[PDB]
């Protein structure tokens, strides 16, 4: 085997297509299901894979009461086959920890976990199964990454991550990784003003990544990264199309290099899609709380602080609950470009289905056609009355 | 591996021999076995698998309340090892979708599975596990496929589709796919006048299936297709042994280009290996509903409008339930000769069974054997007191 | 791979020591374990798994009440790992039906189940996982074969099938497949007046079975096969050791060429290895029930007809229940010399523990040592209270 | 493959990161988890697994009443995936016994049971997944081994066992295998006076095992084997930092060639590495029971008879139980040195949550940073009150 390069450009997305879809919550009412958040899709050379972090309890063990819960001792980063649930027995664990990301870089996956106390946490680097590096906080404030796969381009696999306030400036850091080890990092540059989270993808040798302004922005950050050079910019989406949540409503004009006000210290992991004409932006129907996805058509979101829609896609009607949402493709497909794709949790329980004292989600994903397809909605399915 | 080719004809039908059975309702009692109908077999190289629609629930499960129903996001195609139940924890996702098809080329899989709400959805075509090819509805009215496997020929793996009314014309299509690709479709020809669900098998480079005319016909449509011309033509099997149901008592003479009449808007799927005087049809035994499952061997049916049976052999009593059934066949199989199989759905619970809420099935299988064989009948062995 | 030859002599059985154990009934107490009857050990060039009949329902489900009976349709051998239990979610099923064996020829495996109503049974024959050829009842009353594995030698591997009374006169055949395909069977011939349930071992190109008459005889027949000539002789074992259940105690001097009587129409299923002053025979300890479990060394056995045990070994006690037993050998292992090895089915519930519905067995497994080892005995374990 | 030899010394250890948990008994109150102790970790060239002494139940299943007895024909020797926890459905059994060692040599792998009744015990080796060769008792006193993994160099592989008085002298062994044969023992020499449940690992072509004087010391033996010469010395770690449980309080001086007074008749597994500066030793927190548990680097502590601490971390609070401690590496990883890993049995009910009538355990493992990581306690985090 021989390193991926990202050599193709993206395929044109005229719509998007149901790719997988797991039913955990419906499922796992009745079947030994681990409780999850955090999910995410990756694929390796030869299959492709849902991941998550676990909460170490099935859905219906006592040990759900809790959940809600973002870091304890008894997560762990786990994946298992496309759009089978996470079970017991079919979830293999890639490396314990409450926050991670995970790659393939065509050899073989780097899987990241970190794990710790909120001021001594620490990262593991995984390569070919096996730890490899660790790195230690550096701002003794919940060290924390992607929650979604990364991208390598020859073997250099770059990650976000961030340590420090979620509520002011934070230390945020790209680190350049080969075969596990670090071959560089350096501090943020640009003008996104806090990042978390990051959704990225690549195409033509470069990777890009939409994020998470927890402090301020209703507009998302974006950091674009050169995996040759080591190197990396950031701004916001310009347009007034705004995809983080909570959020104001949609302005006419958004901010390309700062964040758009109106709602503070908080926030969903969202991606996008920036491809010129080619752009579609992901977000939640609801401006308040995690309800309902949609896609939007929003021809240079990136650049143009007047962008509008000229196509969508509802993916969860507002009537049904969402969560975090991110980007991964399958660099080993066939053809001539990379096929876009994306995923979106769909968070049961806790806080808002407050019957029930756990939370936990099921996974629906999706990959763009280049047909005009016909839409469905996707929603999780589950009935809350039949866990009580 | 190359593609394989139909060079083979069909080994002399003497009787049938238990081939798979998995007892799914039985062990679902009390283990995590998934809610399906609509189940199929089908073969790879080195392995064969059933095949069927999940409902994304458990049969002990709250979720399955309400699994009467044909269309939900929460359908999915599952393969699982031969003759197993479709477990939680054994069952592979092809593809998600509420109607499916599924073939090996010889060297790997393509896999079709259609979504949506009635008026808007689409196929997925997946090859090699990846999807390539989306087919968007032509017809707004609930694009529909097999429900049993299709056959290939040096690549070319030839499916069809209705998209529209169940209870008037609609509007069939024979597509060609290659590697998940399109390469041809055609309208359906020919003197059938509906077509939904057809079943098929391959010998000496010829394809035929044996589909339902669900609004008007109680004899069987027949579509036999050239792989390589990539053309077909269509016509009724003559016989006055009615292979449908519900179904009119069975005449002297039949019709071979039109729908025997008696019976409007209703069917079953069903099959039939049609070679001169080696030709067995199946059918319930019921004329009046899913109840009963037999074989007949009736020399020249597709061809004489008054061809009646000359040997038999009973696969279900007329005192159990049957259900959909389809062809199949090991084309990698040793010896001179393709070996005729197929499948009977035993479906169990709702509506005929409305003492509990969901409906689901189990499997039997049988293949064909040169020697005359004692018989069995084979239900599902399922008591529904013990779920109540 | 080439095929398997029968080129060593047996190792000298100085001892027995622990080979694998399931523990099914207790794991089954709370987990899906199926309800079984009729294991059996055999082994592939890789591994080494355990066999049975599966009841199709597991031990807490409502359908494990009924389960004492023998022939029903929802029976089939499944294999799984050595010493894990039989369960839902790691059994494969081999074939459908209530008698079976199987075994390896060094190339592929070949198994044979047995099904039908007891005047219309067939055995379906199967190679490399597909069904190759079928064998109807010759005499229309229960057709019925080892319960345990067959041997091969350079790709013949005998079997020994019974159609017939079980209280009278029967018809044995003994079949010679390679690649499933029968090159020969002939009728049994010999002094042995009835046979069933053969269990089988290979050394020095010949193949022993020691069966079950279980119409007269409590002294136990012996097949010997010559499976290059394909040929054979039966006999009974000289022995005044007897070693069928139930059976009178023991004489002072056997007979070799007519069943010892004192019992009519019952048996057991048990074993020997017949090796000249390495011989060593199983029984039962009790002589009226399968009670107790017990290896003896009976020095010419097979030809002496006053020979009594030199040495022993306890391997269930009297206050546990037994059942079956059997041979195995592991034809691929390293060394100069084939390892005898047996199992021993642990029957639990009815009819002998009729406070529960159901019967099952869990299995325990010993090879021979070469060194005098320390016993101890092997229990199921299980307790039956826990079950009501 | 090559056998693999002790090549490489080991990493620095400036701390521990986490490396594998499986969190079995909050996952295993509502799924089919069996009952364990004497857990530990164990690496192949491709995969590293956990391992344990199953009970043969699980832990919701009503044979867990009585799971604190340590030897029963229930017992085996399992592995499962790292951080999975022990299934029903996952776990695979090695052999059967309640006394275990594995070790892959770089080739295959040796696996080690022990079963009997106290006075009449045997082993079993097995090589490549089949039985060796097995040795009697030769004291007559529970025949007894390591309780976590062997290690191998150049094909050798010794292993410590002890057969005689748990509160006197016994009779200690160290065998020499290769290829599952013996090659060589030899009689426990130098200056430990009693040996039991060796913890081992291999550098620099020599063989360190930390082990339990359960007769008399506080302190720890230590055996040292050149695996080339199949030679050992023994003594006991000088440090007066104490290591096993119960023990008295630390001195100021301790003891290196005889027993550390104050606690007789009693201890429990541990380990330590062993490596001049880079030396770490394992302990509970608690003196008087299985309680908390921390790693203390101790300079020179197997030489030096006034070492003490000169850095530590804490693994598990003491408030939380822990259990046995052992020593394994991944001897097939990449890079220049082998890097130290450990694991910690966390004991959950009898004998000190007596409301519950089980006995079992989780596992947490970690391995050494070269960085200087913050730290977190891993406790078991079941709640005890669930299970009743
Ligand atoms: C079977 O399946 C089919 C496939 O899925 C399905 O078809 C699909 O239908 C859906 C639903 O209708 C379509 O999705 C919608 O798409 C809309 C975009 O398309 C419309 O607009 C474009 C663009 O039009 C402007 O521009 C072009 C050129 O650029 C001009 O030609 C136009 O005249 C117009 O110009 C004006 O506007 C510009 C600025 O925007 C100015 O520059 C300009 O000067 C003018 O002012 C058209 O081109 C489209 O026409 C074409 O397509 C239609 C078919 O849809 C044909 O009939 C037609 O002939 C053309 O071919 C079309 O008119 C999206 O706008 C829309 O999303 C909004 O609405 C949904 C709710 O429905 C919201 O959830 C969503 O968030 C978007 O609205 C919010 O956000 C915007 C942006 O800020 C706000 O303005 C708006 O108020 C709203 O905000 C509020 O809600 C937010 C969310 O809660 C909140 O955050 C805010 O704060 C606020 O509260 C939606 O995605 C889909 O594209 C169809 N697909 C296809 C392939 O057809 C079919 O129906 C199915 N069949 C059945 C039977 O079910
Ligand atoms: C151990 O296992 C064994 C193996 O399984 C098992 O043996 C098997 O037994 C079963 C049961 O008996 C057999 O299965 C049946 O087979 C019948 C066919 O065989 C009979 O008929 C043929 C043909 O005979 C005609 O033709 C030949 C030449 O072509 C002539 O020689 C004849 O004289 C006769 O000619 C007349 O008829 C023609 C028109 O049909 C005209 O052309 C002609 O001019 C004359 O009028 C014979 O050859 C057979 O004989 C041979 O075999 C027997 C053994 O079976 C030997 O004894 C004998 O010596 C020969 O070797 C034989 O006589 C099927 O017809 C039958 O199926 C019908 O009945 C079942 C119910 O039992 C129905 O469910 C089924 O649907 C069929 O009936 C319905 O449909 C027909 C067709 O339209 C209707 O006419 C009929 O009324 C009925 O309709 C009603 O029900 C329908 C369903 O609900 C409904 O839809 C309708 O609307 C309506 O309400 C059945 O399959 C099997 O073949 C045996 N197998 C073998 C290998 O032997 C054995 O018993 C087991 N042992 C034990 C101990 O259990
Ligand atoms: C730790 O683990 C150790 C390893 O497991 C364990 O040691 C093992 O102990 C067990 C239990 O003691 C041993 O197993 C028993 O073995 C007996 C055989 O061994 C004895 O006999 C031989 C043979 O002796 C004759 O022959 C030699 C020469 O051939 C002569 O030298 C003798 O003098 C004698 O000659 C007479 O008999 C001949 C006819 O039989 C005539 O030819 C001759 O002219 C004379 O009349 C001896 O060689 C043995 O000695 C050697 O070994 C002992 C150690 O055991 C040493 O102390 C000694 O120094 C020697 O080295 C030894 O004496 C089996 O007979 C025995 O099985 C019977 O009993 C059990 C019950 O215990 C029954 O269940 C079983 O079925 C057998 O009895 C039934 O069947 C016989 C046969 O028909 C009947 O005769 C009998 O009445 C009985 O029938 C009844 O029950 C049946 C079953 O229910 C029923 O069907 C009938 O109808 C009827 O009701 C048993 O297997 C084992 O071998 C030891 N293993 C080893 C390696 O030592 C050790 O104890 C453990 N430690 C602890 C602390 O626990
Ligand atoms: C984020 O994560 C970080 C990483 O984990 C975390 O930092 C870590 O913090 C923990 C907790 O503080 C550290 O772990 C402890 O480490 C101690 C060792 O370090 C101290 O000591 C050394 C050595 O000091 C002597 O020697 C040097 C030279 O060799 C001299 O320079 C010193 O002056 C001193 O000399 C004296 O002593 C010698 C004899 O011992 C004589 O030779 C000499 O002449 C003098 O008398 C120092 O070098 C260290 O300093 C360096 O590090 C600190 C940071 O920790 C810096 O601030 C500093 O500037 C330096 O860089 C440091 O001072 C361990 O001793 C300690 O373990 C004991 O305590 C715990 C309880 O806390 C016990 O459980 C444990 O068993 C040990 O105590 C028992 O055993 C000893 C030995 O017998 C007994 O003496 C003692 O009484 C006690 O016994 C009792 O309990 C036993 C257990 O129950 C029982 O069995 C007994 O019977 C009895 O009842 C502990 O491991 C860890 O190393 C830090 N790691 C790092 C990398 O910093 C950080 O806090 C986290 N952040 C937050 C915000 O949470
Ligand atoms: C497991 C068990 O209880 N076995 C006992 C059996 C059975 O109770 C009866 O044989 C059943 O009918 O009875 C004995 O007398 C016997 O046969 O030797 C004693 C033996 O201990
Ligand atoms: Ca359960
Ligand atoms: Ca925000
Ligand atoms: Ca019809
Ligand atoms: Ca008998
Ligand atoms: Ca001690």
């Amino acid at each position: 085997r021989d390193f991926n390069n990202l050599t193709k450009g993206l395929c044109t997305i005229n719509s998007w297509h149901i790719y997988g879809k797991d039913n955990a919550v419906r499922i796992g009412e009745d079947s030994d299901v681990l409780v999850t958040r955090e999910p995410y899709v990756s694929c390796d050379p030869d299959e492709c894979r849902f991941y998550a972090l676990s909460q170490g309890t099935t859905i219906r063990g006592k040990h759900s009461n809790g959940t809600i819960h973002d870091r304890s001792q008894y997560r762990a980063l786990i994946s298992w086959p496309l759009s089978s649930p996470p079970t017991v027995y079919n979830s293999r664990v890639e490396c314990i920890g409450w926050s991670s990301t995970s790659c393939h870089d065509g050899k073989t996956r780097m899987s990241i976990c970190i794990s710790g106390p909120n001021n001594n946490a620490s990262a593991v680097i995984w390569y070919n199964r096996r730890p490899v590096t660790e790195i230690n906080t550096w701002a003794r404030n919940i060290l924390r990454t992607q929650e979604s796969e990364c991208v390598c381009h020859n073997g250099v696999c770059p990650v976000v991550f961030t340590d420090g306030s979620a509520t002011g400036p934070a230390e945020t850091r790209i680190y350049y990784f080969k075969e596990g080890k670090i071959l560089k990092w350096e501090p943020l540059a640009g003008t996104a003003k806090h990042i978390e989270e990051c959704s990225c993808y690549g195409e033509r040798a470069e990777i890009t990544c939409t994020c998470r302004d927890n402090w301020q922005g209703s507009n998302r950050p974006v950091i674009r990264i050169d995996p040759v050079a080591m190197t990396h910019t950031s701004q916001y989406i310009c347009s007034p199309v705004l995809t983080d949540n909570p959020r104001p409503n949609d302005p006419t004009v958004g901010k390309c290099n700062d964040p758009y006000p109106g709602n503070n210290n908080n926030g969903v992991k969202g991606f996008s899609y920036l491809d010129g004409v080619n752009t579609w932006l992901g977000r939640t129907i609801s401006i308040a709380s995690r309800s309902g996805y949609e896609m939007l058509k929003v021809p240079n979101a990136l650049t143009d602080d007047k962008s509008k829609p000229t196509q969508g896609q509802t993916i969860v009607l507002n009537t049904d609950w969402s969560g975090y949402s991110g980007s991964f493709m399958d660099y080993w497909a066939e053809g001539e470009c990379y096929r876009a794709c994306f995923y979106v949790e769909l968070i049961r329980g806790r806080p808002k289905e407050d019957k029930v004292w756990w939370t936990s989600n099921s996974i629906v994903s999706m990959c763009s056609s280049t047909e005009f397809l016909g839409q469905w909605d996707w929603p999780d399915g589950a009935k809350i009355e039949y866990f009580l």
